[PDB]
């Protein structure tokens, strides 16, 4: 029951989502190995993901968390890149979409840096790159990211360089403690704590 609604580039909503995408690009410690080499994106399309049952599943869980955390859901808008994005927008997030080998355990990971999520579009470590050219830095092929509404509740803070949340917490926050320019990454352990709100289609752009 998912429908996708295209946003106009003239729409303030398109513009605010594009700005969050573009402004959160950073350099990565792999020199571009996983995600490719780029400083900005060519945004091709931004679509709103509308699914009433998935939305109600999200808001139900959001209310439970909020009531466990002094009426504070601690909701964020975060990026998610995955080879499962077409399944996620139709079926919702669930344990099949978790990263079993993640550093905070088997969970569903999200990023503040759009370029961090871009590293995972073609799989863990960028897999083998795009299916057409086998190129992790492909400038031709269209990529997709999700910009998701995420309930963190009481988040366990890890200072750093499906499983359960730590007891007494609803998520984990990975705070960068070496790279002064990296933004945070977050993990949830219940698929109901995220809603895939926007589907963003783009290309990475070759630096000039
Ligand atoms: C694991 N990965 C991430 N890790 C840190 C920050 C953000 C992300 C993200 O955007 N995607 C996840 C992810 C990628 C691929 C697969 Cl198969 C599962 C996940 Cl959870
Ligand atoms: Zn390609």
């Amino acid at each position: 029951g998912t429908i996708l609604i295209d946003l106009s580039p003239d729409d303030k909503e398109f513009q605010s989502v594009e700005e969050e995408m573009q402004s959160t690009v950073r350099e990565h410690r792999d020199g571009g190995h996983a995600g490719g080499i780029f400083n900005r994106y060519n945004i091709l399309k931004i679509q709103k993901v509308c699914n009433k049952k998935l939305w109600e599943r999200y808001t139900h869980r959001r209310k439970e968390v909020s009531e466990e955390n002094h009426n504070h859901a601690n909701e964020r808008m975060l990026f998610h890149g995955s080879p499962f994005v077409n399944a996620i927008i139709h079926k919702g997030f669930d344990e099949r979409h978790a990263y079993i080998g993640g550093m905070f355990g088997a969970g569903i990971y999200f990023a503040e840096n759009s370029s961090k999520s871009n590293q995972y579009v073609y799989g863990i470590g960028g897999g083998t790159g795009c299916p057409v050219h086998k190129d992790r830095s492909c400038y031709i092929c269209h990529r997709q990211l999700l910009f998701c509404r995420v309930t963190l509740g009481k988040s366990f803070l890890q200072f750093s360089a499906m499983a359960h949340s730590p007891p007494g917490h609803h998520s984990v926050t990975g705070r960068p403690s070496v790279n002064g320019l990296a933004l945070a990454e977050y993990v949830i352990y219940r698929g109901e704590q995220a809603y895939p709100e926007y589907l963003i289609t783009y290309q990475i752009m070759r630096p000039e």
